[PDB]
């Protein structure tokens, strides 16, 4: 085995955003709560892919704690992982799976 990639990130980034759940799932549309982390928050990163392919991106407010992403492909396996963004850079992220 070897171990785990670390997320690098800049020092003052900030910690992962907490409670990160999916909240609502249709066969097109997926919604995600969340809660902020300490500190000052510019923004989040929302990012998803359908598993094992290329990543799609969206920021979102500082000040967002939910988040629908819609037209989605019915029946799909997805991974989602939000970042939130600081002036030092972006933190680490949480990342939860879904299928539509």
């Amino acid at each position: 085995m070897h171990h785990h990639h670390h997320h690098l990130v800049p020092r003052g980034s900030p910690s992962p955003p907490g409670n990160l759940r999916v909240t609502d799932v249709t066969s097109t549309s997926v919604t995600l709560s969340w809660e902020p982390p300490p500190g000052p928050i510019t923004g989040y990163r929302v990012e998803y892919r359908e598993a094992g392919g290329e990543w799609k991106e969206v920021t979102v407010p500082g000040s967002e704690t939910s988040y629908t992403v819609t037209g989605l492909k019915p029946g799909t396996e997805y991974e989602f992982r939000v970042r939130a963004v600081n002036g030092a850079g972006e933190g680490p992220p949480s990342s939860v799976s879904v299928t539509t």
